[PDB]
C-alpha cells in the first residue's frame, strides 16, 4: 500500500495543495522538441545515462527538485522514442538536489512511495510512469495526483488528495519527519 513521508511543516495541507504548490514553483522545464538542451533540462539517470533506479530533475526556475524511483528506463531515439517505463515506486518532492550516479533532496517535503505504478516499453508515451513524470517535467502534477488518490482510496475509501497530510497519518498512511 501507498506510504508517505511528509515534513511536519506540511501536517494541514492538503496533498493536492501541496502538489499544485510544488509543481507551480518547479515550473516547467520546456522538455520538448526543438528546447532540450543536454545539462539544463533533461534530468539525470542514476546510474544512468539513460536508465536506473533513479531519475532526478532540477527545476530551471527556481531550486525545487524531484526523484523518481523505481526501475526506470527511457528509449531516448529508440521505438517507441522518447519514452519512459519501468517500474515506479516512489516520487520524492522538495527542494535542492544532491548528489548523483544516489540523488538526494537536501530539503526533502513529501515523499510517495509503494507507488506500484509500472508500465511496460510497448505502451509507450501512454504509458502511466510516462505520463506521472512527465507531467511533474512539465509543471503538471494532474497525472501524479490521480494515481495517488487511486492508491490512497485503496487503502481506504474515504481518503483522497483532498486529505491532509495528518488525516493521511490518522489514517496510517503517512508519517511525519521534523521540519
Ligand atoms: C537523460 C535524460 C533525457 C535525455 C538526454 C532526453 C533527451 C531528449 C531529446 C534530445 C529530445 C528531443 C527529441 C526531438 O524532439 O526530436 C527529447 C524529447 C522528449 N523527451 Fe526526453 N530526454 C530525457 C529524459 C526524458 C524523460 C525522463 C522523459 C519522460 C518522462 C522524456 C520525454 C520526452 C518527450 C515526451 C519528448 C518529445 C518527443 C518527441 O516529440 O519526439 N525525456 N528528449
Ligand atoms: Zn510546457
Ligand atoms: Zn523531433
Ligand atoms: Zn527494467
Ligand atoms: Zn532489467
Ligand atoms: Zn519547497
Ligand atoms: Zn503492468
Ligand atoms: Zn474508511
Ligand atoms: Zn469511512
Ligand atoms: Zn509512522
Amino acid at each position: 500500500s501507498i506510504s508517505i513521508s511528509y515534513s511536519t511543516t506540511y501536517s494541514g495541507w492538503t496533498v493536492a495543495d501541496y502538489l499544485a504548490d510544488w509543481s507551480a514553483y518547479f515550473g516547467d522545464v520546456n522538455h520538448r522538441p526543438g528546447q532540450v538542451v543536454d545539462g539544463s533540462n533533461t534530468g539525470g539517470f542514476n546510474p544512468g545515462p539513460f536508465d536506473g533506479s533513479q531519475y532526478a530533475l532540477k527545476s530551471t526556475a527556481s531550486d525545487a527538485a524531484f526523484i523518481a524511483g523505481g526501475d526506470l528506463h527511457y528509449t531516448l531515439f529508440s521505438n517507441p522514442s522518447a519514452t519512459l517505463w519501468g517500474k515506479l515506486d516512489s516520487i520524492a518532492l522538495g527542494d535542492t538536489l544532491t548528489g548523483g550516479a544516489g540523488y538526494a533532496l537536501d530539503s526533502q517535503e513529501v515523499s510517495f512511495s509503494n507507488l506500484g505504478l509500472d508500465s511496460p516499453i510497448a505502451q509507450g508515451r501512454d504509458g502511466t510512469v510516462h505520463k506521472v513524470v512527465y507531467g511533474l517535467m512539465s509543471g503538471d502534477s494532474s497525472a501524479l495526483q490521480g494515481q495517488i488518490d487511486a492508491l490512497l482510496k485503496a487503502v481506504d475509501p474515504s481518503l483522497s488528495i483532498n486529505s491532509t497530510f495528518d488525516q493521511l497519518a490518522a489514517a496510517g498512511v503517512a508519517h511525519a519527519t521534523p521540519a
